[PDB]
């Protein structure tokens, strides 16, 4: 498999939707892989078969499945090519596995839900209950035989790249960037951040994780549209299923108010997305077309609800 070289260019532009080529979606991952970190980083043998590993371990969900974490890789991958100079290759390394690998086996279903009805995960897992699922099975098949791509590391950076993988893995949760942004937000407006010091790189990463993972948003709006439905089609299910028991799922859940939709969309928009890539672009100013295109897709959802 090569790339149908009319993309090349257009692979390398934050707006990039992966949709129409299904097909293509592997190959585009090796091809986002073979660019960044150079051809032989790994065994083309044990990527494959790691990579369509990953594949078959998506379930057929209606949003937090394959389509969804080769978006997630996708962005990562354009984020680290307008960043070339300030990141290392163990992490331009783990970056796009844990991005590809980050909702691993999801179930349409909150870690809200998971905890609220006795679900056996959260019963393993108390806090950050599917992300630590997901670096789970990640570590997994990364185990399984002809499928550790990181065989050529030494010791100690075979568990470093182990670890970012695992931090990238748990910031998508959403409850956490809340706070990971604010800690972010202080800095650079102290002036006090500091990109040698370990531990702020963690911060930024997971901010990182943070914009990907929320990347279609960041789309053409007919794209950005397209995909919400498939959010909803799953928030539905997981309130459908809140409400077979008797209790009113939160009203991002409930069917029977897609009226209100447009609206939670840009209060979404106006207390996650915008913040989101507003810091990522501080502190990452090449990444401003994410934020130029999450502003567009706001105004049109605010025309939605203004008639137009
Ligand atoms: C009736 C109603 C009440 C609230 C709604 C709402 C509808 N729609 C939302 C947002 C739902 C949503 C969740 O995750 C995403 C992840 C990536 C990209 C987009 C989304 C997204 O749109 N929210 C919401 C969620 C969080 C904060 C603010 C609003
Ligand atoms: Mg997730
Ligand atoms: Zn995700």
């Amino acid at each position: 498999f090569t790339l149908p070289v009319r993309l090349c260019k257009e692979i390398e532009l934050f707006h990039f939707d992966i949709g129409p080529f299904e097909n293509m979606w592997p190959g585009i991952f090796v091809y986002m892989v073979h660019r960044s970190c150079g051809t032989s980083c790994f065994e083309l043998e044990k990527l494959c078969r790691f990579i369509m590993s990953v594949k078959k371990n998506y379930r057929r969900v209606p949003y937090h499945n394959w389509k969804h974490a080769v978006t997630v890789a996708h962005c990562m991958y354009a984020i680290l090519q307008n960043n070339h100079t300030l990141f290392t290759d163990l992490e331009r390394k783990g970056l796009l596995i844990a991005c590809l690998c980050h909702d691993l086996d999801h179930r349409g279903f909150s870690n809200s839900y998971l905890q609220k009805f006795d679900h056996p995960l959260a019963a393993l897992y108390s806090t950050s209950t599917m992300e630590q699922h997901h670096f789970s099975q990640t570590v997994s098949i990364l185990q399984l035989e002809g499928h550790n791509i990181f065989s050529t590391l030494s010791s100690s950076e075979y568990e470093q790249v182990l670890e970012i993988i695992r931090k990238a893995i748990i910031a998508t949760d959403l409850a956490l960037y809340f706070g990971n942004r604010k800690q972010l937000e202080e800095m650079y407006q102290t002036g006090s951040l500091n990109l040698n010091n370990q531990s702020h790189r963690d911060r930024v990463i997971g901010l990182m994780m943070t914009a990907c993972d929320l990347c279609s948003v960041t789309k053409l709006w007919p794209v950005t549209k397209l995909t919400a439905n498939d959010i909803y089609a799953e928030f539905w299910a997981e309130g459908d299923e809140m409400k077979k028991l008797g209790i009113q799922p939160i009203p991002m859940m409930d069917r029977d108010k897609k009226d209100e939709v447009p609206q939670g969309q840009l209060g979404f928009y106006n207390a996650v997305a915008i913040p989101c890539y507003t810091t990522l672009t501080q502190i990452l100013p090449p990444t401003e077309p994410l934020l130029k295109a999450c502003r567009d897709n706001l105004s049109q959802w605010e025309k939605v609800i203004r008639g137009e």
